[PDB]
């Protein structure tokens, strides 16, 4: 029972002052839009997308901000508390943190060159923090495909097409040395490299991420446009140029059969992503919302209200 029209009467320009937030931020960070939209992400991976992952540690609970997916690793949180505390001068006590999250994703990619969409609306801000069910749900860079697939239908997206289209969030963004040493050096503890990855594009990525090399040096996810949200992922991943082991699975595993053909469609048509990409976004933000009276706005996205 979301719907994209429920800020129309309380709150209508909340969609500008998020915009706005970013691309400010955007000036001094150009990574934030991809930081965001894997905030998102990782929200609605763990008890759906209430904010979860915004609460600081209490006596009570963890903040999932230690968990093994989010540590050391996402971030933006600040840039949040700003556009959160300049919805509430505009608005007081209207817009969850939650909804915020999901407009500032949506946002991010369109800020990005990606597609422009009316987010669904009417998320509530949840009363507590998941740490362990965020170490159970995230899902690794070293899963295999089938463990992927697994990972998206534990929080309800079953099909093959949410993972192909929403692994596209990595046509942007950065990816540490650390989560793509073994396929450069010892792949599956064999001592060698990853046998699906393009032999030309491994030297360069051993040039970035050298043995005895700084684990937390950044490399670009998309190859082709770092910074465009765009096709171009998909067009690596045909070449063996896919960075991360989950992102070659999509196309290399040997469970590949029903991605196969979704990778081929986004690498020949960016409307075709694109219309995919919005699908599985919504899809995303519509796993198990509190609405109604459930759950709170949170005035202050860190803390539950008191
Ligand atoms: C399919 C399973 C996925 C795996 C295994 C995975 C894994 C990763 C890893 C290892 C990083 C680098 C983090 C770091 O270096 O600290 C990353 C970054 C990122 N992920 Fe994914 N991810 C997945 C799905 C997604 C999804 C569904 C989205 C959004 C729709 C997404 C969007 C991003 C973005 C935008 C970044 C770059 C963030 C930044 O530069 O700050 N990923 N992911
Ligand atoms: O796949 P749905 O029915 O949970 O939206
Ligand atoms: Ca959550
Ligand atoms: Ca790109």
């Amino acid at each position: 029972q979301l719907t994209p029209t429920f800020y129309d009467n309380s709150c209508p320009n909340v969609s500008n002052i998020v915009r706005d937030t970013i691309v400010n931020e955007l000036r001094s960070d150009p990574r934030i839009a991809a930081s965001i939209l894997r905030l998102h992400f990782h929200d609605c991976f763990v008890n759906g997308c209430d904010a979860s992952i915004l609460l600081d540690n209490t006596t009570s609970f963890r903040t999932e901000k230690d968990a093994f997916g989010n540590a050391n690793s996402a971030r933006g949180f600040p840039v949040i508390d700003r556009m959160k505390a300049a919805v509430e001068s505009a608005c007081p006590r209207t817009v969850s943190c939650a909804d915020l999250l999901t407009i500032a994703a949506q946002q991010s990619v369109t800020l990005a060159g990606g597609p422009s969409w009316r987010v669904p609306l009417g998320r509530r801000d949840s009363l507590q923090a998941f740490l362990d069910l965020a170490n159970a749900n995230l899902p690794a860079p070293f899963f295999t495909l089938p463990q992927l697939k697994d990972s998206f239908r534990n929080v309800g997206l079953n099909r093959s097409s949410d993972l192909v289209a929403l692994s596209g969030g990595h046509t942007f963004g950065k990816n540490q040395c650390r989560f793509i040493m073994d396929r450069l050096y010892n792949f599956s503890n064999t001592g060698l490299p990853d046998p699906t990855l393009n032999t030309t594009y491994l030297q360069t990525l051993r040039g970035l991420c050298p043995l005895n090399g700084n684990l937390s040096a950044l490399v670009d996810f998309d190859l082709r446009t770092p910074t465009i949200f765009d096709n171009k992922y998909y067009v690596n991943l045909e070449e063996q140029k896919g960075l991360i082991q989950s992102d070659q699975e999509l196309f290399s595993s040997p469970n590949a059969t029903d991605t196969i053909p979704l990778v081929r469609s986004f690498a020949n048509s960016t409307q075709t992503f694109f219309n995919a990409f919005v699908e599985a976004m919504d899809r995303m933000g519509n796993i198990t919302p509190l609405t109604g009276t459930q759950g709170q706005i949170r005035l202050n996205c860190r803390v539950v209200n008191s």
